[PDB]
C-alpha cells in the first residue's frame, strides 16, 4: 500500500517534471566493436520506481518512445524531448529476450 502510494508520488514529480525520470532509471551505453547496442539500465535514487516499471537488474534498453537506442546521436534527443512526453514506453533485452514496459506519468 505505502510501497504503490511512493510510486504515485514519484510519478506525480515526473509527471510535473520528467526528466526526474533520470535520477531513478539510470543508462549506460553497451557497445560491441565502438557500435552502440543499447543502455543497460539500472535503478537510482530509489529503485521502487525501477522495480514497478517492470525493470531488472541487467535490462539493455533498445527502444523509447519510438527512439532507436542504436542510434549513436540519440541521446542528445531524447534529453531535448523528455520534458514534452508523458509516458515512457520501453523495449528492453532480458537475457536474450525483448520485453515491452511502461509507464504512464
Amino acid at each position: 500500500g505505502a510501497m504503490e502510494d511512493k510510486v504515485d508520488a514519484i510519478r506525480e514529480a515526473i509527471a510535473r517534471n520528467p526528466q526526474e525520470i533520470f535520477q531513478y532509471v539510470r543508462l549506460s551505453q553497451v557497445k560491441r566493436d565502438d557500435k552502440v547496442l543499447g543502455y543497460r539500465v539500472s535503478p537510482g535514487k530509489d529503485p521502487v520506481l525501477f522495480e514497478s516499471i517492470g525493470l531488472q537488474d541487467g535490462d539493455m534498453a533498445v527502444a523509447l518512445n519510438g527512439l532507436d537506442l542504436t542510434d549513436p546521436n540519440v541521446m542528445n534527443t531524447l534529453f531535448q524531448s523528455m520534458n514534452e512526453m508523458t509516458e515512457m514506453s520501453l523495449t528492453v533485452e532480458r537475457d536474450g529476450q525483448q520485453h515491452d514496459v511502461y509507464i504512464q506519468f
